[PDB]
């Protein structure tokens, strides 16, 4: 049960915990630690504040490069109900102020500082990484985080696992939206062959597809 770290590339690690959630039990949420010299900085947390702090506890005394700045990929609570425990340790939450504005009026915590990517297709760097908001798909706030380096595209919740048919939580999807806003992606990072969905395994572009073509109308 403990929270699983593996290496994806050059100063890119993935966290990985698990969930039980009646009836079909066990899921996965992943997301991503980014090596940046004396720190490091945190892509979506685990599914709750304890795991979180596994993760926080982990880049300060295995890796040795401690947490200092997160981001987070929509306004829904596995993504947002940590902002006050970060806070806590000390790490600088970031998301977008659509996410901000999404949060509050959904009862969550918004994060501490705040991105402006408000038009589709829009882009900013933040810590080395290229954050796109590329349309509403699985929220409508939903952000995609592409490192550049190692050329690792991080889908969150909005890219769906492995050659499934199933939609994961639709209750606030962008149904008109989700597949143009995969396609934006995709056509945004050509070179990312890397691709991390919140709830597979890394896979390829293969899943970018997959993901644009069964949430389509
Ligand atoms: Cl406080
Ligand atoms: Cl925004
Ligand atoms: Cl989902
Ligand atoms: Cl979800």
């Amino acid at each position: 049960k403990p929270v699983e770290f593996v290496k994806l590339g050059t100063g890119v690690w993935m966290h990985t915990g698990y969930k039980v959630v009646p009836p079909w039990g066990n899921i996965r949420t992943n997301g991503l630690i980014i090596e940046r010299g004396d720190y490091s900085v945190l892509v979506d947390t685990a599914w709750n504040d304890a795991q979180t702090a596994e993760i926080v506890a982990w880049a300060k005394d295995t890796l040795q490069k401690p947490i200092r700045a997160s981001i987070h990929t929509h306004a829904h609570s596995d993504k947002m109900g940590g902002m006050d425990a970060l806070h806590m340790l000390g790490v600088e939450t970031f998301a977008t102020d659509l996410t901000n504005r999404l949060a509050i009026e959904r009862g969550l915590m918004p994060a501490k500082n705040v991105l402006n990517i408000s038009e589709i297709g829009s882009q900013i760097e933040w810590e080395g990484l290229t954050i796109l908001y590329p349309g509403g798909g699985h929220s409508e706030d939903n952000i995609v985080v592409n490192e550049g380096v190692n050329n690792i595209l991080f889908g969150g919740c909005m890219i769906r696992p492995g050659m499934t048919t199933s939609l994961g939580n639709i209750d606030d999807a962008n149904l008109g939206y989700w597949s143009k806003a995969v396609e934006n992606a995709a056509n945004a990072f050509p070179d990312s062959q890397i691709v991390i969905p919140s709830h597979g395994k890394p896979a390829g572009r293969e899943i970018l597809k997959n993901t644009a073509y069964i949430t389509r109308p």
